[PDB]
């Protein structure tokens, strides 16, 4: 199946690998590129798994994995149809090369010194240029680690097609599902499950340690506004909640909180962050970043002379913003594409800043860029939403911008229901100016109000 030598070898079959393959092929039109993917599926995008796939009213959505965007346009979760790819076997013999995906195969050893790697079935493959695009694995909760296998079996860690399938089936079978975690993924799943639950009259609970949803990223006002919005989707939200233990009590899961509260439920979804997939650093003799996690790479995403790293697993040097590790779709696309350019001699640093988005249904959306963290100083500027200011229409307060500052300069921006303005946010961050008045900068985002106390 696997050829013995491949020029370009990409480890992991996700978003960063797909983008690098595309980039390599655009820059070297006869290039021969092999993606080694431990999953059985060809490369696909994750965002719809917590969003549009749940809003489909086609009962075969779980089989088709096609969805409608908020504006009604239908598409596949897969980046390309299967016919786009060439077989791994044909890859050395096909005139003008191509991209092949070896599915169901895991790279288990990296022998950097010999430009060679080993698969789980013992096959060995040599390369000229290699990209590590291994992503991450969801973290669990130590309280759940400590509980039995019975609790573990009724806890979902949500990241793939198989998890969407299993959880979707669970939502049709049980009466109560509890999401643990207040981040964007937990909050997206809450709204998705809350929507499903209204048709059946069942319950969705969300609990997290912070005062409100996305508390680690959004300042207080907007975090609180968001918690109230999730509640309006028919979710019972429980802020200020730290899990002490989880057990089974009379068939039910019983979550005990540190404050003495107890929550009975049928199933748990644990959305408490990602562990970057760095097992290959050991055999590879590659450095892991002890501050941010992931493989430590430079401004050009390079680890060693013929090894790059992109996507969720790459801790990189941002010449403007400092060392970072980002776990976002567009970042996987941007960093995968850049690695591909650098693998074909571009020698370019990360410059173009990647973006983030989240939707809580067709009516509420966030976009963000740069360094966004609720511990940084912030300035928020808000206004009443017009008709156009929701994810669907783009494709008392209801919208606004939040500037995140360091050394008096904007280093991150969150846009709340403001669409088609990311280029402006990216420019503000790039220019690094000390703004005399951020209410005047907010006018760049079509927010036009008198100054308000804060
Ligand atoms: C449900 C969900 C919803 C999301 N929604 C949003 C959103 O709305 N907006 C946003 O900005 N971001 C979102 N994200 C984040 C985004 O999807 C990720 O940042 C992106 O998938 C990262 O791409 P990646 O290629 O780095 O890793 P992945 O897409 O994780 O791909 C890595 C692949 O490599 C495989 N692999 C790992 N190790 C090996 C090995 N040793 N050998 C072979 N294969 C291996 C993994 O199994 C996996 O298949 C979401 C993520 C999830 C899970």
């Amino acid at each position: 199946k696997a050829p013995s030598h491949v020029p370009f070898l990409l480890i992991g079959g996700g978003t960063a690998a797909f983008a690098a393959a595309r980039s390599i092929r655009a820059r070297d039109p006869g290039a021969r590129v092999l993606i080694v993917s431990e999953d059985p599926e060809l490369p696909y995008m994750r965002p719809p798994l917590s969003k549009e796939l749940w809003f489909s009213d086609d009962p075969n959505v779980t089989k088709t994995l096609r969805f409608k965007q908020w504006n009604g346009k239908e598409r596949s979760i897969y980046f390309q149809p299967p016919s786009f790819y060439v077989s791994a076997q044909d890859l050395p013999h096909i005139e003008n090369g191509g991209v092949a995906v070896l599915t169901g195969k895991k790279v288990v050893q990296l022998d950097v010194r010999d430009n060679m790697l080993k698969l789980n079935d013992g096959s060995q493959i040599t390369y000229e240029k290699c990209l590590i695009a291994t992503g991450g694995t969801p973290r669990s909760l130590s309280a759940i680690d400590r509980a039995g296998a019975e609790v573990k079996s009724r806890t979902t860690l949500f990241r793939k097609i198989g998890d969407f399938r299993s959880l979707e089936k669970i939502s049709r079978e049980v009466k109560s599902i509890t999401i643990i975690g207040g981040g964007f993924l937990g909050s997206e799943l809450a709204c998705a499950l809350g929507r499903k639950a209204r048709a059946l009259g069942t319950e969705v609970i969300q609990l997290f340690p912070e005062k409100g949803n996305m508390g680690k990223i959004l300042p207080e006002y907007l975090s609180n506004w968001t918690m109230e919005k999730v509640r309006r989707e028919g979710v019972k939200v429980m802020p200020n909640a730290i899990v002490q233990s989880v057990g089974v009590s009379s068939g039910k899961l019983l979550i005990k909180l540190k404050d003495g509260r107890k929550v009975e439920t049928d199933h748990i979804v644990a959305a408490v962050g990602l562990e970057p997939n760095v097992e290959l650093a050991k055999t590879g003799g590659l450095e892991i970043d002890s501050d941010f996690g992931g493989f430590r790479v430079n401004a050009e995403l390079q680890a060693r002379s013929n090894i790059w790293v992109a996507g969720d697993a790459a801790c990189f040097y941002d010449i403007k913003l400092g060392r970072r590790r980002v776990e976002h779709h567009d970042h996987a696309v941007v960093s995968g594409r850049l690695a591909g350019e650098n693998m074909t001699g571009a020698a370019k640093p990360y410059w173009h800043q990647s973006m983030f988005w989240s939707d809580l249904g067709p009516d509420v959306g966030y976009e963000a860029i740069g360094l966004v963290d609720s511990s940084l100083p912030t300035v928020g500027v808000f206004a009443k939403a017009t008709a156009q200011d929701n994810p669907k229409s783009a494709t008392d307060y209801g919208k606004g911008v939040i500037f995140y500052l360091r050394d008096k300069v904007v280093v991150g921006i969150v846009l709340w229901n403001i669409f088609n303005r990311m280029p402006i946010a990216r420019k503000i961050i790039k220019d690094g100016e000390q703004h005399e008045d951020l209410n005047e900068v907010a006018k760049l985002f079509n927010i036009h109000e008198d100054l308000v106390p804060r």
